Parts: C-alpha cells; sequence; structure tokens
C-alpha cells in the first residue's frame, strides 16, 4: 500500500494532462467541424441541412453531451483520474495523487505533491490531505504521517527530556521550522462563490435548467424565462442564508499570547504562533479566553489545572513535574507518567515553583516544560479537523430521488414509444411528433419536485424558530422523524452546571422534645437554614473543606465546597485563614484528602468562636470531618435513635446527604508546631460525635424528567454517554428513569492494583463482583436478567472482539469515556442498522455530534437573556451567550437551555417526514394519469376547452401548495410513520389506484362511444367543439384528481385533520360539489358556463355511479394495503417489557383521575 494511515483505504499517484488532451475537448475538436462543413457546405441532407428542427436537435445533443463530459469530472474523483490525469510510472514524474478514506470516515479527494529541498540538498516530498501532512517515506517507500519524538520504536529515556535543552543554532531552528511548520490552524472559510459553485453543479439544479430549457421550443419566453428566473433567485438566497448561518455559528478563532522561551541560551518572548517541537517553554496562569498552545510535557514544577475539554468536568487537577524519575522509558499511555503531560486546550489554574540541566530560572516565574507535538497533531488538532472535515453535505439528493425518477421516466419510455409508433404509421410532420414527445417526456418526469421538496422543508425551518432552535443542514429534519436511539450527555445537558444547598436536617437527634414533624417510620424532616445553624455546625463547615485561594482573589475547587462557603458567609484568606453569625476565625493546620477509599475529609484547626446567642465562647484545638453516613456510623460512639431512618428518607427523595462531626481536641491552648505532622488518620477517629445532615439539591433540570419520560414512550431507546464517574452516571441515569432494574458496572476492579488488566461486574453495593474475560461471550442470563452500564477504560478491551455487538443492545449507560471513544459508539450504533440522534453541550462531544444523524447542541442561555439581546439591538437600531465549540460541529443549535427542546424538534420532523412522503405518492399518481392523458386519450378527439383547464390547474396547485404547508400535532404517538418510499404498501397503493382510473376511463370511453357513434376522422389539429366524450372524461379526470388529493391524505396522528387545513378544505369541497352539481344536471346555467354538453337521462345515473364507483374503489384498495403491509411498528431496540407499560398506564389513569 501507499499510504500507511487507516484513514485511507486506496491511493495512487496521477500526472496532469494539458488542456488539449482533456476527455471534453478534443473529441469536441474531432466532432464539431465534421457537423459544420455538412451544415454549411455539403448539399446532402445527410443530416438534414435545411431542416429547423433535425439541425435543433443536433445542437443541442451534442451540446448536452459535452456539458455532460464536463461535468462528470465534478460529481466523481475516478471519473476526474480518468478524464484529466494519466497514471504515472513512479514517484519521479508524478504531481497529483489521488486519496479515497474509509467510507465512514470523509470524502475523496485529489491532491497535489510539493517538493521542498533542505539545505542538506536533499527533496522533501509531501501533500495535505484534510488539512493533514503526509510525508515520503523512502525507506520503506511509502507515505507516513508525520514522526515526532515522543512517539518512535524506541520508547525515549527520561534523560532525553530532563536534561534538554532549547533548540541552538540557526539550522536547526529554520530546520525544524520548515519540517514541521508553523502552530496554527488554518481555516479556509469558504466565500460566496465557492458556495454558488458547489451548489450549481449539483444534479437537480442541472436537470432543472435542462428542463427549463427545453421549454424554449414553443412555449415561448414567457414561462421559461421567469421560471429560470426565480429559479436562480431561490438558489442564490440559499446559498447566502447558508454562508450567513455558517458565519454566525462557526467562527474558530484563536488569539496567540506572548510567552518566554529559552532559545539560543537566552529567554526571549515569542509569540505562541512561532514554537517547535524540542522547545523549553515557560508556563504560567492561563488568562480568560484562552488555553495552552501547544501538548507539553513538563520538566519541572506543579500546576493545578482544569481539564474541561478531554473528561468534560470541571474539577482541578494536579499535574506533578518529572525532576524525581530516574532514566527510564516513557510510560504515558498509562504509567507514571501520565500525571506529568499536560495536554493543549486546557486551562493551567495555578503554578507552584515548589533544575538538573542548570537553567537559570524564567523571568515571569514559570514552570519549564518541553513541546512534544505542535500544529493540527495536538489533541485538539484532532476535534478541530473533525469538525469541518468528517461528513459531507446532506441535500436533497438521495437515491430514493433517483430511483422515483427512474421509474417515472420508464413509463415516459413506454408512452414516447407509443406516440411515435402511432404517429410514424400515419406519417406525419416529424416537427409536430419530435415537440409532442418531447412535451410529454418532460410532462411525466416532474421538475417541479425538488422546489416542492425545498418548499416543505424551508417551512419547517420557519417554524422552529419559534423556539429559538437555528438550523445549518435543513435537509436533516426528516431523519429526526425515524429516530431510534437518542442519546444524552449528563454535566451540560441533563444536570445542571450551577449548585445549590438546601440546609442542614437532622440536628434534632439524640435527645428530642417530641415537637418536631416525624415521617411514618419517624425520619426527622425538619430543615434548618445555614444562617440559623447552630455553632458546631458552622464550625465543621469552616474547617472540612479543600478550597484554596489564588493571590489574585481568585477561588478554585469543587463546586460543592465553594457552594457551602457560599452559603455559610465566612470569607477566605491567605495563609490557610477563616474569617468573618459566629463572627469567630479559624486557622486550618492540617488537612487530610480521600481518593474514593474510606471517603472522608479530615482537618485540624485553631478556632475562636464568639457566639453571639448563647454568649458563650469557644477557643482551641478543633478536628473536624464531613464524609459518607455510613463511615460517620462506623467511627461513631453515641448513635442517636434515629440515625440511620433520618438519611434514608432524604438520599431516596433525590438528594445528596453528607454526614459531619467534630472533636475537641484540647480545649485550653493549642498543639503546636511538630506535633500535628506525627499525627496519623487512626489517631484523630478514636472519639467523634454528630453535628448534622449536610442535604444538597439534586442538580437537574426541570425539564429533564420529563422529556426524558416523553422519549421513553414514544418507540424511542434513550442511552446516556457520560464522562464522569459510574457512580454520578448510574445515579442520574436512575433518576430520570433511563434505567429501572439491578444495575451493574463492567470495569476494573476498585482495588486498582494497576499493575494487571482485569475485568469485573461490580455493582453500586459491592455484594456482587465476577470475573469475566474479553475474547468470550458476555453472558446468556446477565443480557436478560439485570441492566448493563459499561464503562470507557474495558470499551477497548472489548474491541474488535465478539462481544462487542452484544455490547452495543444491552447497555444504557456509559461512563468516563474519551471523546474518541464517544464517536465510536454512535458509528457502531449507525453501522447496525439504526438511527441515531446526539444532544450535547461541551467539547468532548464534537465527534460524536458530527457522525450523528441528527445532533443538538444546547446552550445556557435564558429567555429574560435573550429579550436583552433583542431589546439592545433594536435600541442599536434606533450580555451575551457563549457559543462554545459545539453549535460549531451540530446541524442544530438550541439557544435555550430548556432539554425540552429535545421532543420539540422530534414533533417537527415527523410532520415533515409525513408530508414529504405523502408528496411522492401524489406525484406518482399524478405522473401516471397525465402519461395516459397523452398518449392513447391525445390519440382520440378528446380535447378540453380553455376555461376548463384554468379550473383544474388552480385547484392542482392550491392542493399542492396546501400540502407542502403543514402544522405540528401536539404530542408523540407510539405509531411510527412510514421510513421510506420503495416498500410494498406504497407501490401497490400506487398501481392499484392507476389501474382503477385506467378500468374507469376505459369504461366511460366505451360506453361513450357506444352511446354515440362516431363516424368522422379524427383530427389532431382542430380546435375544442363540445361533445359527449370531452365532458365525460373531463369530469372523470377532475374526480379522479379530486380522490388523488382526498385519500392519500393521512393526518390524524402526525398532522393537523384534514377539516383544519383551511387551503385545501374549502377547494376539495367546492370543485367536488360544482363537478357533482354538473354531474346530476340540478343548474342549467352551469353546464352552459363551461361548454358542456346536455345529458341523457340514462346516462346521469352511469356517471354519477362510476364516480362513486372510482372514488369508493381507490379508499378501499388504500385502506386494505395500509392494513396489510405497514411498517409502522417499532424496532427491536425500543421493546418495552409488560412492566413499564403496566406502570406507564397506572400514571396515567392516576393523573386522568387527578384532572
Ligand atoms: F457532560 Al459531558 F462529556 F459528560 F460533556
Ligand atoms: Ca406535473
Ligand atoms: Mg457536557
Amino acid at each position: 500500500p501507499l499510504v500507511d494511515n487507516p484513514q485511507i483505504k486506496s491511493a495512487e499517484l496521477l500526472r496532469p494532462l494539458p488542456l488539449y488532451q482533456h476527455a471534453y475537448v478534443w473529441p469536441y475538436v474531432i466532432v464539431w467541424p465534421v457537423f459544420l462543413r455538412v451544415y454549411l457546405t455539403q448539399e446532402l441532407y445527410d443530416k438534414y441541412i435545411g431542416a429547423q428542427e433535425w439541425t435543433f436537435v443536433w445542437i443541442i445533443s451534442i451540446v448536452t453531451f459535452q456539458t455532460l463530459t464536463w461535468l462528470c469530472t465534478h460529481w466523481s474523483v475516478n471519473l476526474n483520474a480518468l478524464f484529466t490525469a494519466k497514471k504515472a510510472s513512479s514517484i519521479e514524474d508524478a504531481q497529483l495523487i489521488k486519496v479515497i478514506p474509509v467510507a465512514n470516515a470523509g470524502a475523496a479527494d485529489i491532491c497535489k505533491l510539493v517538493r521542498d529541498k533542505v539545505g542538506d540538498n536533499k527533496t522533501n516530498i509531501s501533500f495535505l490531505f484534510q488539512k493533514r501532512r503526509f510525508l515520503w517515506y523512502p525507506e520503506r517507500k511509502a507515505f507516513s504521517t508525520l514522526e515526532f519524538d515522543i512517539d518512535a520504536e524506541p520508547k525515549p529515556t527520561l534523560s532525553k527530556f530532563q536534561l534538554s535543552r532549547g533548540i541552538e543554532s540557526e539550522d536547526e531552528l529554520k530546520r525544524l521550522e520548515q519540517h514541521y511548520g508553523t502552530n496554527t490552524f488554518d481555516i479556509p472559510v469558504p466565500t460566496f462563490t465557492e458556495l454558488f459553485k458547489e451548489h450549481a453543479v449539483a444534479p437537480f439544479f442541472v436537470f432543472q435548467v435542462f428542463c427549463v430549457g427545453l421549454w424554449l421550443l414553443d412555449e415561448y419566453w414567457y414561462y421559461s424565462l421567469f421560471t429560470l428566473v426565480m429559479l436562480v433567485v431561490f438558489e442564490s438566497t440559499v446559498v447566502w442564508q447558508r454562508q450567513r448561518t455558517l458565519t454566525e455559528f462557526r467562527s474558530m478563532s484563536i488569539k496567540p499570547y506572548p510567552i518566554y522561551v529559552y532559545r539560543l541560551g537566552k529567554w526571549t518572548e515569542i509569540q505562541s504562533d512561532k514554537l517547535l517541537p524540542g522547545d523549553l517553554v515557560s508556563v504560567t496562569r492561563t488568562k480568560e479566553d484562552s488555553g495552552v498552545a501547544c501538548d507539553m510535557i513538563l520538566v519541572e514544577g506543579t500546576a493545578i489545572v482544569n481539564e474541561a475539554m478531554l473528561s468534560g468536568e470541571s474539577t482541578p487537577l494536579l499535574k506533578d513535574s518529572i525532576q524525581l524519575r530516574p532514566g527510564d522509558a516513557v510510560l504515558e499511555v498509562d504509567g507514571l507518567d501520565k500525571n506529568s503531560l499536560l495536554w493543549g486546550g486546557t486551562k493551567v489554574l495555578q503554578i507552584t515553583h515548589g533544575p538538573a540541566s542548570g537553567i537559570p530560572p524564567p523571568p515571569d516565574n514559570g514552570a519549564m516544560a518541553v513541546v512534544t507535538k505542535t500544529g493540527f497533531e495536538t489533541s485538539q488538532g484532532s476535534l478541530v479537523r473533525t469538525m469541518i472535515y468528517s461528513t459531507e453535505r446532506v441535500s436533497a439528493n438521495n437515491t430514493e430521488a433517483l430511483l422515483f425518477i427512474l421509474f417515472l421516466l420508464v413509463f415516459a419510455l413506454a408512452a414516447s414509444w407509443y406516440v411515435w409508433d402511432e404517429g410514424v404509421r400515419k406519417d406525419r410532420k416529424r416537427s409536430k411528433l419530435l415537440l409532442d414527445c418531447i412535451l410529454i417526456i418532460t410532462s411525466v418526469v416532474p421538475p417541479e419536485l425538488p422546489m416542492e421538496l425545498s418548499l416543505a422543508v424551508n417551512t419547517s425551518l420557519s417554524a422552529l424558530a419559534k423556539f429559538a432552535i437555528f438550523c445549518t443542514e435543513p435537509f436533516r429534519i426528516p431523519f429526526a422523524g425515524r429516530i431510534d436511539v437518542a442519546c444524552f450527555d449528563k454535566t451540560g445537558t441533563l444536570t445542571g452546571e450551577d449548585l445549590v444547598v438546601e440546609g442542614i436536617a437532622g440536628l434534632g437527634l439524640g435527645h428530642s422534645g417530641t415537637d418536631t414533624p416525624k415521617e411514618a417510620d419517624g425520619a426527622h424532616t425538619r430543615m434548618v437554614s445555614v444562617h440559623d445553624a447552630g455553632m458546631e455546625t458552622t464550625l465543621v463547615l469552616a474547617t472540612a473543606h479543600a478550597l484554596v485561594k489564588l493571590d489574585e482573589g481568585e477561588i478554585v475547587g469543587d463546586p460543592m465546597e465553594k457552594a457551602t462557603l457560599n452559603a455559610l458567609g465566612w470569607v477566605l484568606g491567605k495563609n490557610d485563614t477563616l474569617t468573618s453569625g459566629i463572627l469567630g476565625t479559624v486557622q486550618i493546620k492540617r488537612r487530610f484528602q480521600f481518593s474514593s477509599a474510606l471517603k472522608r475529609q479530615s482537618s485540624v484547626a485553631t478556632i475562636t468562636a464568639t457566639e453571639v446567642k448563647t454568649g458563650r465562647k469557644l477557643r482551641g484545638s478543633f478536628v473536624g470531618v464531613k464524609g459518607a453516613p455510613e463511615t460517620i456510623m462506623k467511627m461513631l460512639v453515641t448513635v442517636p435513635e434515629h440515625y440511620e431512618e433520618t438519611y434514608k428518607y432524604f438520599t431516596r427523595r433525590g438528594s445528596r446527604v453528607l454526614a459531619l462531626a467534630y472533636k475537641q481536641l484540647t480545649t485550653e491552648g493549642e498543639l503546636g508546631a511538630n506535633k500535628i505532622n506525627d499525627l496519623k488518620r487512626e489517631s484523630v477517629e478514636a472519639d467523634l460525635h454528630f453535628a448534622g445532615f449536610l442535604v444538597l439539591q439534586c442538580p437537574l433540570k426541570e425539564d429533564a424528567k420529563q422529556a426524558v419520560r416523553m422519549l421513553n414512550e414514544s418507540s424511542h431507546r434513550v442511552v446516556m454517554i457520560t464522562g464522569d464517574n459510574p457512580l454520578t452516571a448510574v445515579h442520574v441515569a436512575k433518576e430520570v428513569e433511563i434505567v429501572d432494574r439491578d444495575v451493574l458496572i463492567l470495569d476494573a476492579p476498585e482495588h486498582s492494583v494497576y499493575g494487571e488488566e482485569s475485568l469485573v461486574w461490580r455493582s453500586v453495593d459491592d455484594k456482587i463482583r465476577i470475573d469475566v474475560d474479553p475474547t468470550k461471550p458476555i453472558d446468556p442470563e446477565i443480557l436478560k436478567t439485570k441492566d448493563l452500564c459499561v464503562t470507557g477504560y474495558a470499551l477497548n478491551k472489548f474491541k474488535g472482539q465478539v462481544g462487542w455487538k452484544s455490547l452495543l443492545r444491552y447497555t444504557w449507560v456509559y461512563a468516563r469515556v474519551s471523546p474518541k471513544q464517544k464517536e465510536d459508539i454512535l458509528l457502531g450504533l449507525k453501522d447496525m442498522g439504526y438511527y441515531t440522534l446526539m444532544a450535547g453541550d461541551g467539547t468532548n462531544d464534537v465527534g460524536a455530534l458530527k457522525q450523528a444523524h441528527v445532533g443538538v447542541a444546547l446552550l445556557n442561555g435564558t429567555q429574560e437573556d435573550l429579550n436583552r439581546i433583542a431589546e439592545h439591538t433594536r435600541n442599536q437600531k434606533m450580555p451575551t451567550l457563549k457559543l462554545g465549540d459545539a453549535s460549531v460541529a451540530a446541524p442544530f443549535t438550541s439557544k435555550l437551555r430548556n432539554v425540552m427542546a429535545i421532543p420539540n424538534i422530534l414533533r417537527q420532523g415527523r410532520c415533515t417526514l409525513v408530508a414529504t412522503i405523502q408528496m411522492y405518492k401524489i406525484l406518482a399518481l399524478n405522473c401516471l394519469i397525465s402519461a395516459y392523458s397523452l398518449s392513447v386519450l391525445y390519440l382520440e378527439g378528446i380535447k378540453f376547452g380553455d376555461g376548463q383547464i384554468t379550473i383544474s390547474g388552480m385547484l392542482m396547485s392550491v392542493c399542492f401548495l396546501s400540502i407542502s404547508r403543514a402544522r405540528s400535532v401536539e404530542g408523540l404517538s407510539k405509531e411510527r410513520p412510514q421510513p421510506n418510499i420503495f416498500n410494498f404498501y406504497i407501490i401497490g397503493s400506487i398501481l392499484g389506484q392507476f389501474a382503477v382510473h385506467v378500468a374507469t376511463l376505459i369504461y366511460i370511453a366505451q360506453l361513450c362511444d357506444q352511446i354515440e357513434p362516431r363516424t368522422e376522422v379524427i383530427d389532431l389539429e382542430a380546435e375544442f367543439k363540445p361533445s359527449l366524450l370531452n365532458s365525460a372524461v373531463y369530469l372523470l379526470q377532475l374526480i379522479q384528481q379530486i380522490s388523488t388529493f382526498a385519500v392519500n391524505y393521512q393526518g390524524r396522528p402526525f398532522r393537523e385533520s384534514l377539516s383544519e387545513n383551511k387551503g385545501m378544505f374549502y377547494g376539495i369541497v367546492g370543485v367536488t360539489a360544482i363537478a357533482f352539481a354538473c354531474s346530476t344536471e340540478m343548474l342549467p346555467e352551469l353546464n352552459e358556463a363551461m361548454k358542456l354538453v346536455p345529458f341523457n337521462e340514462n346516462f346521469k345515473t352511469i356517471m354519477t355511479t362510476v364516480m362513486i364507483i372510482d372514488f369508493v374503489a381507490c379508499y378501499v384498495i388504500e385502506w386494505v394495503l395500509k392494513k396489510l403491509f405497514s411498517d409502522l411498528r417499532a424496532r427491536d431496540i425500543a421493546e418495552r417489557r409488560p412492566d413499564q407499560l403496566e406502570r406507564e398506564r397506572v400514571r396515567k389513569e392516576k393523573e386522568a383521575r387527578e384532572k
């Protein structure tokens, strides 16, 4: 293979051809002078030198052939490589290379090779594909990505980075600059011309232009020019709207910032753009709206960072140096060196200083680090590349449309063959025969299909703006009608980012006055605010934290600690001080931390509390601990009588409860220096007391439960993908009723041996623990009894084995997944056969948002902020929202924080999915009657009047415009709409209705010929004359055109009813009433109004009978074929157990009885 990248499937070297050797110029140069000579001076009519119709046919044919030969190089890259290039012999003369990627990872392309000359008189051959560099390696004679110092076949020794210095000499700097490039992101941001060029090449636009050009034979310039002008205006405004919304939602701007680099033995100030792998950079605090420029490894110093891009959370992480490690291989994947790597894109919250290479300290007093990657090869470079180079634009050009056009073209060719044969048997003029064949060919295949689908989509696009839900690709709305799996994020989508504190309860335990309210089992539900709390609870809350105050006054730490400190009201100060209703001073000396084992935070301090209520004074040493109720129960010496039951009620009703405890070490005096250091964790937990139960409200949006419940019972499956801990993910997923059963977490053992690999089925309570290996099937029983929660660490161990497909069907919760793993799940679900939706807000789910069929990016705005922005803009004509990165990669964008915008889009999908489907069916019917009205009826003497066709045309236009516009129904239904158009039901219904219409027309024509015989000749140029046959055929055609609209219209569970459609119902009623009144002949003036012949008494009953028979037969055929072959059932992954259905029915009945 040429390219050694799994992204690239195949490659081929090419060499360009000159302009005169192309495949669409040279045959034209051969052909054109021959025809010119024949038409000009041959004087022999081999190609009809004098006939105007034949010469025009030749000119149009040759021009169309040349235009198609030119356009075929734009719709494919194989034809581009076969028409405008030749296969090169080797790399010596090759200049262009054609690259094709994996079918689900981009688009094919043909790139240009570039050769650069290094100072050592050598040649470097490279090419750029999807803004990614590829180099030609002659040692293995292939193409590779690049070779960095961090990644190599032998793992580098730590002495390479510990003793590293800056890049010396100008030659090395120039070589690195010309070999690795600059550290920047080059977004092309195309202009209007490129967008219009891309839009005007699409096959539907070419088809419409060709049809309109064919309408220039004898229809005169009136109809063709107006249609062409409106088409050009519509395409121009579509392109302008697309470019405007692309510029509004997609910016992708990164501003460089100055940094200090140790180059040539001195510290200089360099912009962040000019950085090369091997520099010695000094990192400091990262300001607002900025991040780390390049991927680097820390050498000296400690950094507190905020990795909000990879994990998705906001908990600060601690990264240590590498100075305390000997010469060893870099274990950067999972070893001790993973905590030393500093990724590019995160923010450095704090820098702590505390060298082997003898380097002077930087002037800005930062931390030394060595760059390892730069440019588009960093961690966020892959996300930026997948933002814009992952999927193709979705438009009206589908395979279903092509098959539909081919079907109608087959019928058109049959009709044209019949017309041409009957016209050549009678030896008529070839001009009128050819014009009629062209007319029926253009009439059968509808040129109005794309401009009707576009209107049906733009109506939904305009209707979606009321919920502040903007869209970028409008043709993805029908995909929302067949959604089978709907994933969800956790930290930004369902759970609210902010946190509130309800208060502290359980302080009435121990001695009770029988006055506080109690539950049925005796649980104390007394709620006391923190401002009215006791002295002991405040003292414990003022020391059991882990927050640290920066030099500029900012504070960092856990969100719950910040929330409880804000609720406390005390103020943190330097040297670990807590100052001021207690109005005391707390000085914390020693602190203890937890790492998910023995979950409790302990601290010691010196306290001076001057109570204002009781007027007492407290001073001296103090010990405060905060943790789980079970651990405090284990370490308690005087357990209250209702301690066990008073927290179960709180933790059951969606809340987080934490127990607090205190210990008075020395009442008088302080412990002093060199005394707390020798104390261990077990020593301070000898005796404990009880202070209270801090209760925190469950972080969840008020619309989360309602939206998930609406999605669950509407034949959709809701899964959840998050990068948080499995415990919190399982708790949140159980609260919103995503999973309601026993939950098993497949993950590494909690012992964390870190040396051997193992997979176990843990539980929420450590009572079930079995061993599973990734090379065997999962279980025949686990997938049936208990639900699953597969973590992201063990997802890679199951990649490629036989258990991968079993773990993509019976799992609903994924926890701790990398940004790359968030799209593997969606790709697997898409390849399995399901449609997927995903809603998220962060930067880690960019690839998942791109690879899903429809993606929503929920922002953090509110209605009041939107109103303020609108009124500020209005005042400018006479606050802001953070766009982020998720809105760039998501086709949809909801500007409101409500998660109810996720079901609403679905409510606006089905109405677009149903209507479009109906359109297809109805169009097919009108593309089959007309083919019968121009091939068999045209050859007879049946010709309608000039005034009668206007009514039919107006009725058809009104009905089509009313069908294209649609409105949404109130609530989601259990039955799904028809997915595609090429199943047995649609084709069977179309063919049955066409057969009924043909049989009725044949019977009416036969009986009308029997009643009134014809003895004259059939004239194809005679004008309109009133007769029985013309009136009968006109009435039957009007009734059939009414029946094609009043039978194939379904709107009961997915749209508005036919009675509420004012545009269509009134027209249908009026036309049907007029036709039936003229058939039954109750108004003699009406028949004379539009040139009708008086009817016999016996013919009237036959006419009414056949009209009613036609209507009833069409309705019965449609109903039977809908009842027999409807694909209205739910998918296999969305099946609901009887228990869930029974619970839903019980809840619905209770709500109905309540109201
Ligand atoms: F809320 Al996440 F990855 F868990 F964006
Ligand atoms: Ca038509
Ligand atoms: Mg998030």
